[PDB]
């Protein structure tokens, strides 16, 4: 298995400078040194005939050869696609890791400027990552750029593959359009409680499809090829490809709303399927994404991915000037974007309209008879307050950009960290019995950018998850404990390559998750205040031998249910008509306030 780990990193080795069989027949069109797009269809069925290739090659030694063989002449960011859901699904490739995907290829992670001077200067190399800040979206360039951020967002997309057809893999995805929905919704929730920090509004949707967009230059090269991802200027708007018209775009906008009114969706074949309660949020991402398992992909479209793609190519719509698409084309680089999230509160506001056609939660639902939770302290150096610093971080790049007889190549960046911290819940279980519980754990900001408070049903769109976990209750007093460590939306631990040649790369071995590093949003100098909420239900009515759950909240379970029954979100899913969040407090709820304080 250590053998088997040294040749899964061999697969992932100097994949820019990598590059027939039967079974490679219908692979190999994207050209080596083009930039791949997560989300245009034909890039993506290519990507699929090659992870079929190595779906179905006979045993582990089989799929290596046959992918030793593509990376001579397939384009190297779809084989590293194709290889990472390989290694994630072959059951003989349990247990391995694949490499982090930022050290494959490094340069879309560090701006061209610190490769370049890498590529520039046998001792170690070492290049620390000056200008005017005009613009003020820059002020969250630390969110947006971050490396680990960047890194899932590439992992979550091959852990829930948009052309997943379940019938080929024989295995379900559970959920996954619901899961669509609820992590695209907590980036957005979370890029919020940034925005907020910094003293910014909360962003504004991208849903008219005239607006001209405001620009965003990523700094990044290809070095593949030497292209480079193109910038977009400030002021162009979107315009029509070869292969989508914007007004198409705009027709299954149209047709998804009428629906979501209606109550139903319209099937292939003409029959109307409701969008109940249970399933119906599950159908909505499916058909909005859009994924093989939408139920109509002729009338409802795919609007969100070729959004992606219109977004990417609009500095050259029609490919005329022979100009590689922008960050919006690729699961890694796109949160590095300013419009992405503009784009993704539009589509989550598709979403927010179905959820306002379901009744508000009736207190049966939320509370938990008997369980009363009386008390919730945050415990760190000062109790109930969390700091957060900026802190230094080093990337090897040796593994990806070509480091000739120099030893070691690392680029130094900073990103957003956070003091540790445990919680401590005071619950009273005033049954006879032992209860079990699930500990449902979230932070939503007190007040907008201009100091007024956020009403109830508003902090449905920015509480961020922190938490979920069993716990079990003794007749009487508990004091439940938690570590911020062992929250269930992050990554606990990412082997380096190095690691994993070595056997220092260490069942938790998925690489879909939040970073550690950005459990809590920034905050400010002076302390910005942060409603905590805990919500305590019964684990008997929750529940549905699990690998890969160190991230469950946000990357579901290996080969398995998503483990809570209830709905994505909960409580926050739902319209809540009360006006103060305190008066929508059941007995199992509770709410402390905490602030967050960023040392400069
Ligand atoms: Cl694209
Ligand atoms: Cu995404
Ligand atoms: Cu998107
Ligand atoms: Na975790």
């Amino acid at each position: 298995l250590h053998d088997k780990q040294i040749r899964i990193c061999h697969l992932f080795e100097q994949l820019s400078s990598a590059t027939h069989s039967d079974r490679l027949k219908n692979v190999g069109k994207l050209q080596p040194g083009a930039i791949f797009s997560c989300f245009h269809p034909d890039h993506l069925e290519e990507a699929r005939h090659l992870y079929e290739v190595f779906w179905e090659a006979g045993d582990f030694n089989d799929f290596i050869e046959i992918a030793k063989e593509a990376r001579t002449f397939v384009n190297e960011g779809l084989f590293a696609f194709a290889a990472e859901v390989a290694v994630l699904h072959r059951d003989d490739c349990k247990g391995l890791y694949v490499p982090p995907v930022q050290e494959i290829f490094p340069d879309k992670f560090i701006p061209s400027a610190a490769i370049n001077e890498a590529f520039k200067k046998e001792s170690p190399i070492l290049v620390d990552v000056t200008g005017n800040i005009l613009d003020p979206e820059y002020r969250l360039a630390y969110y947006r750029e971050d490396v680990g951020i960047n890194a899932h967002h590439w992992h979550w997309h091959l852990v829930y593959p948009s052309t997943w057809n379940p019938k080929y893999f024989g295995k379900k995805k559970d959920r996954k359009g619901e899961l669509f929905y609820y992590m695209h919704q907590q980036m957005c929730a979370r890029y919020d409680c940034e925005r907020l920090s910094n003293g910014m509004h909360r962003m504004l949707p991208f849903n008219n499809f005239d607006e001209p967009l405001a620009g965003y230059a990523p700094h990044l090269t290809h070095v593949a090829s030497g292209k480079y991802y193109s910038p977009r200027p400030d002021g162009l708007k979107l315009r029509d490809l070869g292969d989508i018209e914007i007004s198409e775009m705009v027709r299954m906008r149209e047709r998804i709303l009428d629906s979501i009114h209606l109550g139903y969706v319209i099937s292939e074949d003409g029959s109307h399927k409701t969008l109940d309660e249970l399933h119906g949020t599950d159908i909505l991402g499916a058909l909005v994404e859009s994924s093989y398992e939408s139920v109509n992909h002729e009338y409802y479209g795919n609007l969100h991915n070729w959004g992606h793609v219109t977004m990417a190519r609009i500095h050259d719509p029609d490919g005329r000037f022979h100009e590689e698409p922008g960050v919006m084309s690729d699961t890694s680089t796109s949160l590095r974007d300013p419009i992405f999230y503009n784009w993704h509160r539009f589509i989550d506001n598709i979403f927010h309209e179905y959820k306002n056609t379901l009744k508000p939660y009736d207190h049966d639902v939320l509370n938990f008879p008997d369980i009363q939770v009386q008390d919730v302290t945050l415990h760190a150096r000062v109790d109930n307050v969390v700091h957060t610093f900026m802190r230094e971080q080093e990337l090897e790049l040796k593994h990806g950009i070509n480091p000739g007889n120099a030893r070691s190549i690392k680029a130094r960046y900073y990103h957003l960290d956070h003091e540790p911290f445990s919680y401590a819940v005071n619950v009273q279980n005033n049954s006879a019995s032992d209860k079990h519980a699930t500990v449902r754990i979230f932070l939503a900001p007190k007040y907008d950018e201009l100091g007024n408070e956020i009403k109830a049903d508003e902090l449905r769109r920015t509480a961020i998850e922190l938490d979920k976990f069993k716990t079990d209750l003794h007749p009487g007093k508990n004091t439940v404990v938690r570590h911020s460590l062992d929250s269930s939306v992050t990554l606990s631990h990412q082997p380096t390559f190095e690691d994993l040649l070595h056997g220092v790369g260490l069942s938790e071995y998925c690489s879909c998750g939040w970073p550690s590093h950005l459990l809590v949003p920034k905050g400010n100098i002076k302390g910005m205040e942060y409603h905590l909420f805990v919500m305590l239900t019964d684990w008997d009515k929750d529940k549905v031998s699990v690998a890969c759950v160190d991230a469950v909240s946000y990357c579901g379970a290996r080969d398995h249910k998503y483990p809570d029954k209830k709905p994505m979100g909960f409580p926050f899913d739902r319209p809540i008509h009360t006006e103060h969040i305190s008066d929508f407090l059941t007995n199992n709820m509770f709410i402390k306030d905490i602030k967050i304080k960023f040392h400069e």
